[PDB]
């Protein structure tokens, strides 16, 4: 779609650019492994408290809508409870420690094939 547009602006001040789509590493038929390790990478200036939030929501098929799946601290997350060849989006949200928050563009990503048990 071409849609965005927006005709307001920030009084003196300015927001935090926006972050990036998490990476995919591991894929399975049940599971979505996930890391944004590359956006927090600067080192731990300061104590843990200054460190920023980062939220992952989910848009659903059926209600159309946006649910944060996950909310913490941690740059790795991993989707559980999914369907063999199904496609899941997901958007990564980070809010400054001063207040401003951004959000990262949709990552749409489809999980494997049925493959086996792990038992065996």
């Amino acid at each position: 779609g071409s849609s965005g547009s927006s005709g307001m602006e920030p009084h003196k001040v300015v927001p935090l650019s926006k972050p990036h789509p998490p990476v995919v590493g591991k894929v399975t038929h049940h599971s979505i492994e996930l890391y944004w390790d590359l956006e927090q990478k600067e080192k731990r200036q300061g104590p843990q408290e200054q460190w920023l939030r980062f939220s992952i929501e989910e848009e659903d098929p059926k209600m159309h809508s946006y649910g944060v799946i996950y909310t913490g601290y941690a740059t790795r997350h991993v989707v559980e409870g999914l369907e063999p060849r199904t496609l899941y989006k997901f958007r990564l949200k980070v809010t400054s420690p001063s207040g401003e928050y951004e959000y990262s563009p949709v990552v749409s990503v489809a999980t494997t094939r049925e493959s086996g048990p792990s038992s065996g």
